[PDB]
């Protein structure tokens, strides 16, 4: 039982190859939103381990981390200080973003809204070993 413990507004990027970095430029790696404009497209890091398991047939899963995305003002570090870039971490938001303040985006009921494939605006790059999917799964 290694299901995501939370209901993210949308899915994450899917890793294919282990042991790679998370690299992008200013205002890149910002995930296209429902509800909130590029103007308030702004968030920070998050990552989950989705551990593998082995079944009756002796076959074990081989799987990789996923990258998870929360808006500024809401998240398990909702009130992170703007600039909190850690080891293995890269703080993000769009060039139009204020990022002096919690954003205008939160509060989604998964009763109505299931996970959505994550998409990033043209200009954003996919760090080596990753490419985004999010086929209705976070």
């Amino acid at each position: 039982g290694n299901t995501i413990p939370h209901y993210s507004w949308f899915s994450g990027i899917t890793q294919f190859q282990k042991g790679r970095d998370f690299k992008f430029s200013d205002g890149q790696g910002v995930p296209i939103a429902f509800g909130v404009p590029p103007s308030e497209a702004k968030g920070y890091w998050y990552r989950h381990s989705r551990r593998s398991f082995k079944t009756a047939d002796g076959q074990q899963k081989q799987l990789l981390p996923r990258w998870y995305f929360y808006y500024l003002g809401t998240g398990p570090y909702a009130n992170a200080s703007y600039g909190e870039s850690l080891e293995g971490v890269f703080w993000v938001a769009n060039h139009q973003a204020d990022t002096s303040t919690p954003s205008d985006v939160s509060s989604r009921d998964p009763t109505t809204q299931e996970a959505i494939p994550t998409r990033f605006p043209p200009g954003t790059i996919l760090p080596q070993g990753y490419y985004v999917e999010g086929s209705g799964r976070s």
